[PDB]
């Protein structure tokens, strides 16, 4: 909407590079956390447009950060990614303010598409036409 931005939990500082630069390859803006608490103070500071919090990033996980997220803004369009078929964590993490869940196992063109099925900006996706 305005400052559509994505959030991106990460302490291998590849991962949220991967997603930084392919979200914003799409024409997103990105940023990203070591733990989650970094993105947590990103988002009561920046408030992005959407946040990805990897709870399979080494150390933690950004669930209670999502918690205070979602105390923050209760659903600021929170994904978080898991070891696919992990989702330890997942249920109160997906109830807390985020719209959906992710895999570090994750596509990249699956990513940026699934965001933009979800939080739209520029990246269009067809569901109003049905045809492709």
């Amino acid at each position: 909407m305005m400052n559509e931005k994505i959030l991106i939990v990460d302490d291998q500082y590849g991962i949220r590079i991967l997603l930084n630069e392919v979200f914003n390859k799409e024409g997103y803006q990105t940023f990203q956390a070591a733990n989650g608490l970094q993105a947590l103070d990103i988002v009561t500071k920046e408030r992005p447009d959407l946040v990805l919090l990897d709870m399979k990033i080494p150390g933690m996980d950004g669930i209670e950060i999502a918690k205070r997220m979602k105390v923050i803004d209760e659903n600021i369009r929170v994904i978080i990614m898991t070891a696919y078929g992990e989702l330890d964590m997942i249920q109160e993490s997906k109830e807390l303010g985020a719209l959906t869940h992710f895999a570090k196992p994750f596509d990249i063109d699956e990513i940026r598409d699934a965001v933009k099925k979800y939080l739209p900006l520029k990246s269009n996706l067809e569901h109003h036409h049905h045809h492709h």
